[PDB]
């Protein structure tokens, strides 16, 4: 659920979805070339998984609702009998956490067509 995802962001950490919105290669819509940083690589990492998720039958990243809960920092996926919701909760909070963690150069924000974008 992308509306699950943005609010798991900010759970974990201190910028919102806005900032990612478009950074590096990765981080927005679609992706190409190889990702520019530490950041660029949580979203590169992130968008393989959710192609990944869709190969789990009934399966769509975008409007299946997972379930967890949000200790600030923390992130908890309870799912455990549904697949599709456990891997989907896990593709997210594990992007939401390296959000977090990885740095933020404003300089990496939007370059989508310099040439380190292939
Ligand atoms: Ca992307």
């Amino acid at each position: 659920n992308l509306i699950q995802f943005k609010n798991m962001i900010q759970c974990a950490g201190t910028r919102p979805w806005t900032a990612y919105v478009n950074y590096g290669c990765y981080c927005g819509k679609g992706g190409s070339g190889t990702p520019v940083d530490e950041l660029d690589r949580c979203c590169y990492t992130h968008d393989n998984c959710y192609n990944e998720a869709e190969k789990i039958p009934g399966c769509n990243p975008n409007i299946k609702t997972y379930s967890y809960t949000c200790t600030e920092p923390n992130l908890t996926c309870t799912d455990t009998a549904d697949t599709c919701a456990r891997f989907l909760c896990n593709c997210d909070r594990t992007a939401a956490i390296c959000f977090a963690s990885a740095p933020y150069n404003s300089n990496n924000v939007m370059i989508s067509s310099s040439t380190n974008c292939q």
